[PDB]
């Protein structure tokens, strides 16, 4: 028993990580086989932030001006290519360390863990959701563009996330492997926001089912509700619609501990309503929403790797 | 910008974790150049729980009893010792993938990350404290037992933690490497009870400066407090004195931010005093003490592995 944000064991994806230089900057790439990828402002400098044309500093650079180190070993550089956001180098030497892997653009609602990185080095992983807004609450300094987030499946890692810059609420934003920017967002120094965030309606479910498995019952009530009208409430509390794919999505939790969704609806409706009074559910004083019904599964179940 | 709570990466320690199986019971053991180690119980049947003689259980078993596997490859094992709560399995083949490593007991207050693991795979990585009681607040499952914890440095492993079992309250006891409890605590299925934990207060304040650093303010206040002052209230809310070696651990941050520790002292009381009043600090609407000093420096200046 007990309940953690838990991330996703690291090994896989460290083995992957490299350092790419271009002049007088340095961020982390992702080695696969024969190809690094990283954030294409790795060829920027400072002057260049305010609003880089890329595809003009990029015909400037040959494949002798990127420095890829891993660990203290040089890949000598033998082409190079642009897709979307991300620069992908091909090396003469394919990582012996390469993991079955996938890369996938995944939805909002949905966590991964991200291997926070500097100069190719692993710092440390954490667990992350991305947000309705598209913004991860990610910790990221100076030098941490090019660490990924992911997902893993038995064997197979699901890259999901590239990190690429810091937006002015202190939140974080990236591209998926293709180099799409997840949300409305532009890879330059200019003012950008995010849209207003929502809370995660099937994820705080999903934490409320985790709370019974562990014991931590007492703000289950007696009633039941129709999803309209919790849809209604949750609306004023700025929570996202529950649709009917997420009930279902739910159904191993509800069978598992014999609660109806609609009939947890009720109780969060409840908490919605009156607040917590000072309890704590799960060792939290607020509602927690980047829990996954798969994740609360996988943690209460023992899913390994 | 940002704050997380981050483990360590797990691979260095991923790539020593092996299944141990001893008639019908299966858990987790470290495989560090030719030794396995484990917990004893893996010797002991469900009868055999209660008050299990483990010096009697061991004499009664022969090397090949133990079932040693590290993925699909079965370890031969070829000696086989008790220390204290744990077995040694001397294995016909060393490790090639252990790391530099220390065997370390680290203190109430401290933090360290957990692999947990199933059958000898991993499921996930958390970051724990050990509490002023002696246990801490995991998350495991039937078979988690043998999951490490663990500190890197720079390429070094400092295991301090191995997973014996779960107290009435939902929390977590266990050895240090040498087999020795943290805490009053002993292998059997017997009524247990944690002594009452108290808040790790230099914690607290570390986590009080990582919020400064990351732009939340709201909560300091014009004043500042003797250290006998601030213990005397820290006392009633259940909080750790705080000494002056704890204080001195403070600096780096005090330097960093230019607030004396006395003088965040007096903004922590007024919180214990008058409480959030609704407000968060990083997010959370408690106050955090799982993040040492060393964890807050470590997080918020990018120090690598
Ligand atoms: C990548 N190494 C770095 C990560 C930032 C640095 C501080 N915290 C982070 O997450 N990314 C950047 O510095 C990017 C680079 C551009 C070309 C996208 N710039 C920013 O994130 C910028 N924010 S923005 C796009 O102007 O709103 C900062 C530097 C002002 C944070
Ligand atoms: C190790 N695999 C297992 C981990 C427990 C199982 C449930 N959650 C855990 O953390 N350890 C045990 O089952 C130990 C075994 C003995 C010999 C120490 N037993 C317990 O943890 C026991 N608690 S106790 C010591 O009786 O208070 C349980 C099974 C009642 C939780």
């Amino acid at each position: 028993s007990g309940f953690r944000k838990m991330a996703f064991p690291s090994g896989k994806v460290e083995g992957c990580m490299v350092q790419v230089t271009c002049g007088t900057t340095t961020l982390n790439g992702l080695w696969l086989d024969d190809v690094v990828y990283c954030p294409r402002h790795v060829i920027c400098t400072s002057e260049d932030m305010l609003n880089p044309n890329y595809e003009d500093l990029l015909i400037r650079k040959s494949n002798h001006n990127f420095l890829v180190q891993a660990g203290n070993v040089q890949l000598r550089v033998i082409g190079h290519s642009m897709q979307n956001c991300v620069l992908k180098l091909k090396v003469d030497t394919a990582n012996p360390k390469t993991p079955k892997y996938k890369f996938v653009r995944i939805q909002p609602g949905q966590t991964f863990s991200v291997l926070a990185c500097y100069n190719g080095s692993p710092s440390g992983v954490y667990q992350c959701a991305m947000r309705p807004n598209f913004t991860i609450k990610g910790s990221f300094l100076n030098g941490s563009c090019g660490s990924v987030g992911f997902n893993i499946d038995y064997d197979c890692v699901s890259f999901c996330y590239m990190h690429h810059m810091e937006l002015p609420t202190g939140v974080h934003a990236g591209t998926d492997l293709e180099g799409n920017f997840y949300g409305p967002f532009v890879d330059r120094q200019t003012a950008q926001a995010a849209g207003t965030d929502t809370t995660i309606t099937v994820n705080v479910l999903a934490w409320l089912y985790a709370a019974v498995i562990n014991g931590d019952r007492w703000f289950l009530n007696r009633f039941t509700t129709t999803l309209n009208d919790f849809n209604l409430v949750a609306m004023k509390y700025n929570y996202e619609p529950l649709t009917q794919d997420h009930v279902d999505i739910l159904g191993p939790l509800s069978a598992q501990t014999g609660i109806a969704v609609l009939d947890m609806c009720a109780s969060l409706k409840e908490l919605l309503q009156n607040g917590m009074n000072g309890r704590t559910i799960l060792g939290s004083a607020l509602l927690e929403d980047e829990f996954t019904p798969f994740d609360v599964v996988r943690q209460c179940s023992g899913v390994t790797f």
